[PDB]
């Protein structure tokens, strides 16, 4: 089998992307944030504290003839941005772009933190990291991809995120019309549960490529590109007036600037992020200070190839027995 679904930016900055997902019988369609950095499929629901729902579409398990309470199971997750959610668990039928999994764990939120409430466009998350990170207790549950894998034509999914435009998540096949040149595959460590790989270096604008190993994760659920402070300083030093602002929480730059591109290495191949992809707009409405899309990872503990980097590429998440990642230009 295969599946193919369009993913759409939630706002004019590409802060996140939502993908429609069918849950239950009859189908209830919710718009989920596909997150290769986590491993829980959780939804706003009829069980979510009413004051914490503000415009999201909710899953109502009592209206699904295929929903079954997973008795005793609870979940609770905290994300790198400080947000969190928790609740109980149902199994139900879940379909993405025509690919159907029966018996998928659907984690129903009883509580969500303010950032989720305040984002009316995201109805939940669909985790695509490794199932070892799934938070359901006492019986850990599998991701949608893990449950689908055996049925797929090939044990892969691909992320093709757009810049200020829709893109595609495919399951079970590689669309050879969706990229240019060849796909370069690179090794993955699953020891931390992530799609963790090692970039071979970077360049800033038209500058020379610096060969240096940068370990990080391919994370569709993180907006920006988080890299070591040395790399990030070298980037912003090429933008007149750019500075790191403790009060804003990162590098800012004059909105009048033209940003240089940023290149990252995948083996001997190179992915070029155009400068415009690194502009996240005014820090507050009407400000002439703009927020940068490349930020230091020094306070995170891990480097994160988030959407800013991934949207410049066609990305293969290869879930074969030994997983690997593939990157192509597009």
């Amino acid at each position: 089998s295969t599946g193919s679904a369009t993913t759409t930016p939630i706002d004019s900055l590409d802060d996140a992307y939502i993908t429609p997902v069918q849950i239950g019988t009859p189908a209830q369609t919710l718009n989920l944030d596909f997150d290769t950095g986590s491993s829980d499929l959780w939804v706003f629901s009829s069980e979510t504290t009413a004051s914490e729902v503000d415009g999201q579409t909710i899953y109502t398990p009592s209206k699904s003839t295929t929903a079954k309470l997973l008795s005793g199971a609870t979940w609770s997750i905290s994300y790198g941005d400080g947000s969190s959610s928790s609740g109980d668990v149902y199994t139900d039928t879940v379909s993405v772009g025509g690919l159907t999994v029966t018996g998928q764990a659907v984690e129903s939120a009883k509580k969500v933190s303010s950032s989720f409430t305040e984002d009316s466009t995201i109805d939940g998350l669909l985790g695509l990291a490794f199932s070892t990170l799934n938070t359901v207790s006492p019986t850990q549950q599998k991701t949608f991809f893990d449950n689908a894998k055996a049925s797929l034509d090939s044990p892969v999914f691909t992320a093709d995120l757009g810049y200020h435009a829709p893109g595609t998540y495919n399951f079970g096949f590689i669309d050879t019309t969706a990229y240019t040149g060849s796909i370069t595959y690179t090794a993955v460590s699953t020891k931390q549960g992530f799609w963790e790989w090692t970039s071979t270096g970077y360049a800033v604008g038209s500058g020379t490529f610096k060969s240096t190993s940068i370990d990080g994760i391919a994370d569709t659920g993180t907006t920006l590109l988080y890299l070591p402070a040395t790399v990030v300083s070298a980037y912003w030093a090429q933008v007149s007036g750019a500075k790191s602002s403790s009060s804003v929480g990162g590098y800012v730059f004059p909105c009048s600037a033209t940003l240089p591109s940023f290149t990252f290495g995948v083996g001997s191949a190179r992915i070029v992020i155009p400068g415009d992809y690194i502009d996240f707009g005014p820090i507050s409405t009407g400000s002439s200070s703009c927020f940068g899309g490349i930020q230091s990872s020094a306070g995170i503990g891990i480097n994160i190839f988030g959407d800013v980097a991934l949207k410049a590429a066609f990305v293969v998440f290869n879930g074969a027995t030994t997983p690997t990642l593939g990157f192509a230009s597009k």
